[PDB]
């Protein structure tokens, strides 16, 4: 009944794990958010009992990983856990390293996509991701269960033999709060009187930024759209478009925001052109706020979108074909509310936070009581 909730960053705690956390602790355990300090620890502090961590988040250098992860071994040692939960790569493997050298008994791991490291083919990256991947045979071995948000990662991993099929669980995309994210009961945020072609995403080039606003170049206003970007960039980072360029193009950029459900209500469809995914969230939330989806044939966008039914799919890399997309379903309304009333009734009858988090707990119950 002490469960705890490594991750690289609170963001995957506050949006994602969450929902398991709740349940835990409505049933009477003790959860440990354990991740660095960031925007949303004060609040997690008040649901839960907050863990904060150093961490050089990106680093590679070996020394750096070393004490990092020996240093997070003592943390995770000194909270007595019965359990602990890691989420994405490297809390899976370094975290798993660092929870069975603090002798917790039970490690489950996550994997919500695959990364960058899949993305990019250079020579580096290739020796990078042979490097994790034999890692992630020992972290594996040693952890008793992984969590899968998709299947291509799942039926990836077993192919790679990192894994005994076994091991492996599959709870297909972290879940959304169906009944916050409902339109009925959401206003509005005011936009104007356009077609609001919606993008919500941390601003990486792996994201398809780039092809987003040159998509919106090339629709430019078309039937009276317009593009509008949420989230952050970043300065100085590679990976990332910075405010400059997020406010030099044809589309309306908001910065980081927490009222999603009303800027979601306010828009015409939701664009994801990512070059990888898990099971992407914003695309849930589109869902769930009955939003056509024009998404990427990539990674994770193909198990959240099936083409025809709850969006449309468009090639990677690739503006022209993303804004043909969008603009098929500016030139034929109905077919946009068809796609998006589709995506509602599957995110219902699928994806409701509230039964993914019973099923982690099923998981945890072969090895603790709960
Ligand atoms: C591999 C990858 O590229 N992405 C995966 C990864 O996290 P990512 O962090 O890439 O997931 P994501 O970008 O889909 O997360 C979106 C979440 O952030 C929220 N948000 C975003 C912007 C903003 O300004 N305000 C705001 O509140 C949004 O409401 C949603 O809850 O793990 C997720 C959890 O399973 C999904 O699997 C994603 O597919």
């Amino acid at each position: 009944a002490r469960i705890g909730f490594l991750s690289h960053a609170d963001m995957s705690i506050h949006f994602f794990r969450r929902p398991i956390m709740q349940a835990l602790k409505d049933m009477g355990h003790e959860v440990f958010a354990i991740a660095p300090k960031g925007n949303f620890t004060d609040e997690l502090a008040k649901s839960f009992h907050a863990v904060t961590y150093e961490l050089d988040k990106a680093s590679l250098n070996p020394l750096t990983v070393i004490n990092n992860s020996k240093k997070l071994s003592q943390i995770l040692g000194e909270l007595n856990l019965d359990l602990l939960q890691t989420g994405a790569h490297k809390s899976n493997v370094f975290g798993t390293f660092a929870a069975k050298n603090a002798g917790i008994k039970y490690v489950i791991n996550l994997v919500e996509g695959l990364g960058s490291f899949y993305i990019d083919d250079d020579i580096k990256t290739k020796a990078v991701r042979f490097v994790m991947e034999s890692l992630y045979k020992i972290s594996f071995a040693k952890a008793d269960a992984c969590v899968f948000v998709n299947n291509s990662d799942a039926d990836y991993m077993i192919s790679k033999n990192l894994i005994d099929k076994s091991k492996v669980y599959r709870i297909k995309s972290v879940g959304v709060d169906t009944a916050k994210f409902d339109p009925a009961i959401t206003q509005a945020v005011d936009l104007g009187e356009k077609k609001v072609i919606l993008m919500i995403a941390r601003a990486m080039w792996h994201k398809g930024v780039r092809e987003f606003y040159e998509a919106a170049e090339i629709l430019n206003g078309y039937k009276n759209c317009e593009f509008v970007f949420v989230g952050e960039g970043f300065a100085g980072n590679k990976s990332t478009a910075d405010e400059s360029f997020l406010k030099g193009g044809k589309v309306r950029y908001l910065g980081a925001r927490n009222d999603i459900p009303q800027l979601l209500k306010a828009s015409y469809l939701l664009a994801l052109p990512s070059y990888k995914e898990g099971f992407p969230v914003t695309v849930l939330e589109a869902m769930s706020m009955a939003k056509a989806v024009v998404a990427s044939d990539v990674t994770g966008c193909n198990e959240a979108v099936k083409d025809g039914y709850n969006g449309l799919l468009c090639k990677v890399k690739d503006a022209n074909d993303l804004a043909g997309k969008i603009k098929i379903l500016l030139d034929d309304e109905e077919l946009c509310a068809r796609l998006g009333a589709n995506g509602r009734s599957w995110v219902v009858s699928e994806f409701d936070e509230k039964q993914i988090a019973k099923r982690y707990i099923e998981i945890y119950r072969k090895f603790i009581d709960v």
